[PDB]
């Protein structure tokens, strides 16, 4: 009950050291790479009257800041902590073809590790632009939606995925829709309009009515 | 009475302007979870969503919240807003829509440092209701647990294997065949932490 | 006189809820305005009503004589404690239709009357018959036991003087009744006001 | 310019009107501009309107003299910055949805103009809408918590402004009026004042 | 450098805009990028449009010398933290739904660029959308509270950007125009400015 009082005291001081003394977001001089991963849980609805499809997925977001690092030794072997997302800067990762505000299904809480890495995994329901024509056929339908920063250019936020394969191991086994394939791919595009690169992660999902 | 009010504000002030940042590997917390199913409102076989109304009883206990009632005018408990205290981030793992909260976000803290919080909710979750119009009915399942704490920081426990059905609405469109809540612990090659959840399985069918 | 009002509000504000030794009695009453919807596919009924709430606090007494003949004021419900009155068989969050503003009287009584839309559990079978349908929903505190909060009605007649004359549904009767319940599981009384409405398709 | 304005506001907002009282009652003028009858639902007896509600009142505690403030005669301010009346429809079926910025104009004479655009669902039986006669519905507007002892209401005209009514609405407008009324109930000594919005309308042809 | 930015932000905000006035009017630039007509409801005559508005204005109190601040030329700030123009649709039938983060980019010249993505329901008779010639609807945008003496609204370009319009929408766009309109009304000596967006569209 004195180890425990002492360990709490260490956590509160770490959080005050990082949060109260000592983040404006990335700049071209100090750019940030966010690692993104999708875990598709369900294609919930495919609306052929409006060409909207609703997905439920988790989005794992990961980045690393020097100003969040600390030494576990000065803070009682604390190697990580949970904190509300409002306590830290988080990337404005946004779907570029959503048709309604994304609905958050999970607690807005992040895990900060001693080397400055942050991991934040919002579960979400998204309506996005998609013609589901062909979903009732063997070859199925294909849709795509890009994710990336809304306001930071490619000189300030970069992105990558650890694999092209969307994680399907939690995909709902009785969904109305069967997944034929689902890929997530970093894409850098150059436009003449603009000297900065446009970076996004493209999520391509091919699916059909479960038979 | 004007005195008991004085003692309540003082207790609160002592507990809340003196010194709890959430559980850690060094200071883990056991959350006891129990479900009371009130209604299955809707089963949608076009999207495989089912809507439940249920109560989620959450209980945990902290040293930082204990007091001696003798020192505070015999006060043995008090109510406080859930924003005022740490609460566990218990979450359904296969919801299809944000849960809608039906009850006041206020908890009851007891002098032994136990907290009870009972959010009533309507939840849409993933569920194929095929067979609901048959004798055998349909079965669905949804896992609840911490979103961000592993089994190293929050352990979950049930007080019973049975979901409380005694308040189930007797004129629901659906009748309950069985409703159980089973703690489960799981490990993955990738990761060293245990993951703990409570699996809510409900078998149900169209009322006769 | 505006002078006088700010000074009273000044004096009074500068109440953390009831306790077992300082309990609170809340008076409830309902003004049924409309049965807007009765969905027989889900057994949900939607009602629009005013939830009349009143309680009295020692804290809020004053002399209309020490303050320019000011017998009452209005204040945002957000500046004051209000009881956590909740339906016990809603299916959706309640939607509030009116400003959240309370009226405090010099006798220390607070009146707060939100108009609200509520979906609750109700089988409307029989609504297209002469006998019509009958549904019930109970209201009461969610987090205060009957040791800290008690309830009462001023009358058992639901106020129907504002019932919408052209609703799809006519009201055959509507009663509001304080209930006290005891259960073996639990050592506090369960107190609530039960609203029972009998109604049928208008003809 | 901005120094004068930032001073004005600091002065007015730092030297708060606690609402009207019986001793100092307030008159609020209301008028409606009806834009559209968006939907009429005959299964639930709910009609939806989109309108602008012009509210206007006048406080002594919001007067200033322009020459002490660089010839400023008016300013725009967030409506959460000032008291605004709790004007409410008495028979809505869904929370009212606000379609415009919650910003008011204060003028040097202490008068305030606030004009929220709103969408409103309200209790209305649309029977007869598919006929030449049309349907008729009414909704009353007034203060939720102030009786006629603290808030009096008025209109400048009892004709609803239809000059902006949408030309290709599903529903044509036959007439629309806004009438101040004073009610006295046996229960209560206070007068209750409202503006009654009555609309007749039919399916456009 | 992370510190140069953390100081620039201090100087501008927590060390000093009550919006525009008749003596200090603001020019605001508006342009539309249309992304999807999602739905046209002929039972209620509403159409739902997903689109972006590019807003741009320049303020003196947002000027700074780059070489006094680490060669920082621009930054990103939350739109809640700066004044932003009250640009509103004059005939929407439901509150706007915001699809993107509400973050503006401020440049050293004091210019501000803000690009909200939104879904907007507005009044629109879709009669004709199932025929070769389509249906035509219009929606005007402008300040709700500031006349043309306080906010002077202009288009950035004369053209609606259709380059990112979703190719597999239920509805094809046959044309879309954006045009600044000035009107004098008899209540008031001030000019009133809006930008009218006119869209002709039909079922794909
Ligand atoms: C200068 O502006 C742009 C440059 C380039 C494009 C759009 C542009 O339009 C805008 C983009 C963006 C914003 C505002 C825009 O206008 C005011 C704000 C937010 N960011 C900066 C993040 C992007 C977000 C963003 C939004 C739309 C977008 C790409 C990025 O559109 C595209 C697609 O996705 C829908 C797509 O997918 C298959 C394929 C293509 C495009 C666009 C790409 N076109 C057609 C040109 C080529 C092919
Ligand atoms: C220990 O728990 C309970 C004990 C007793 C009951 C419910 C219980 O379940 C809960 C009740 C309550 C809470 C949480 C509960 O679970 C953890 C939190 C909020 N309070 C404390 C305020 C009540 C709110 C409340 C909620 C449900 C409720 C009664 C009160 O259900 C009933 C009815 O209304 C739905 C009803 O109507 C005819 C008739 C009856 C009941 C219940 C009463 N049964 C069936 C048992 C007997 C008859
Ligand atoms: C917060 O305060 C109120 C909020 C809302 C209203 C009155 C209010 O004020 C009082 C209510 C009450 C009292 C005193 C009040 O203020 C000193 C004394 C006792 N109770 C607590 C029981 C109610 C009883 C009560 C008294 C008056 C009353 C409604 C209920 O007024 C109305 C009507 O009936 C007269 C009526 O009839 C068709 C229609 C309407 C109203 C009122 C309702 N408006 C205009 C707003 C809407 C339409
Ligand atoms: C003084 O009162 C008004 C005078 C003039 C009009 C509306 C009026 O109603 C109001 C307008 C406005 C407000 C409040 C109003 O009421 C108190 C708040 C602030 N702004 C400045 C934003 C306008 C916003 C505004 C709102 C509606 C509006 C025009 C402007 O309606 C019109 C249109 O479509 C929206 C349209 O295009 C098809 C064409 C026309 C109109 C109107 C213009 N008529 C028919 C008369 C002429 C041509």
């Amino acid at each position: 009950d004195d180890d425990k009082l002492h360990s709490q005291a260490n956590l509160m001081r770490l959080k005050s050291d990082l949060f109260n003394r000592s983040y404006p977001g990335p700049t071209k001089d100090d750019p940030l790479t966010v690692t993104l991963g999708f875990t598709l849980q369900d294609i919930v609805k495919a609306d052929s009257s409006t060409n909207e499809v609703d997905l439920v997925y988790y989005e794992q977001q990961r980045w690393k800041l020097n100003s969040l690092m600390w030494d576990p030794n000065e803070y009682g072997n604390i190697t990580d902590f949970r904190t509300s997302a409002a306590d830290i800067w988080t990337p404005d990762i946004t779907a570029y073809s959503s048709t309604r505000p994304v609905q958050v299904l999970s607690p807005q809480i992040a895990v900060v590790t001693h080397d400055g890495s942050v991991m934040f995994i919002p579960a979400q329901r998204l309506s996005f632009m998609c013609d589901p024509t062909g979903v009732d056929s063997e070859e199925g339908a294909t849709c795509a939606v890009k994710f990336g920063s809304w306001v930071y250019s490619g000189f300030e936020i970069d992105l990558k995925t650890d694999t092209d394969q969307v994680d399907l191991s939690s995909y709902y086994a009785s969904s109305k829709y069967e997944i034929l394939s689902a890929t997530q791919t970093r894409q850098v595009q150059h436009y003449s309009c603009c000297p900065e690169p446009y970076i996004d992660v493209n999520l391509v999902v091919k699916f059909r009515e479960r038979r």
